[PDB]
């Protein structure tokens, strides 16, 4: 089977979650045959070179399971946008760029973050531009890690979550030729029937660990998303 999480926000002041994840990585995910962790997996990223203990031993946890030959990829969110290949190396897990089109036990997938739908929201929108302009991301890999620290303060004072526009999931379903969409950001767990020109589809979203953790399991099939207590 393969498994979908996203929005764990981990952190270590949140030591529930961090038990409910590496419980989950234990007794699920080293039986499973891929993880993909879709977005907002720390509840921050300030770049690779700024990882502290806490964030060492995710990476440690995530490398058990895949030298135990469980495929593990990991795309971006919105909060953690900055992990690199130099994590992924340590965890043993592959970058994903979103978006992604995977073959799922056959059938074309796309999978996201889910955020870059989420266009109504016009400040948000103006500001993943900037985040995510190669310029910005230019600078930022320049800035000393103390100026990173103090950008990311000053964007975290500066700033509940807008859903996704409904016009804009047929619109990149078609263009990546799916049937299928996974996501995350919502924190609103279900799946959506729809259509694309006439035909039947459906966009899955994963729930966020705040108060229980989520997961998705498909396998050849079927597919069941439910949570799970973090106590
Ligand atoms: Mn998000």
């Amino acid at each position: 089977s393969v498994l979908f999480i996203s929005d764990l926000n981990l952190e270590a002041e949140r030591p529930d979650i961090t038990r409910a994840f590496l419980s989950f990585l234990d007794e699920r995910a080293r039986r499973a045959e891929a993880l993909y962790i879709l977005g907002d997996f720390f509840e921050a990223w300030i770049g690779d070179d700024g990882m502290d203990a806490f964030q060492r031993s995710i990476a440690q946890s995530l490398r058990q399971v895949a030298d135990g030959g469980t495929r593990i990829y990991l795309m971006h969110g919105n909060r953690d946008f900055l992990i690199g290949k130099a994590f992924c190396r340590e965890a043993g897990c592959t970058l994903l760029p979103d978006p992604s089109v995977i073959d799922l036990y056959g059938e074309p997938v796309l999978l996201m973050h889910g955020d870059s739908l989420c266009t109504r929201d016009e400040a948000y929108m103006r500001l993943r531009r900037w985040l995510r302009n190669p310029l910005t991301l230019w600078v930022l890999r320049h800035l000393p890690l103390a100026t990173r620290h103090k950008l990311a303060r000053k964007l975290r004072k500066e700033s509940d979550i807008i859903d996704v526009t409904p016009e804009e999931v047929p619109r990149v379903m078609r263009g990546h030729g799916v049937r299928t969409l996974i996501h995350g950001h919502t924190h609103r767990p279900a799946e959506h029937p729809l259509d694309i020109d006439g035909q039947p589809a459906r966009r899955i979203v994963l729930g966020d660990w705040d108060r229980q953790g989520w997961a998705l399991e498909i396998d050849a099939n079927g597919h069941r998303q439910a949570p799970f207590p973090l106590l």
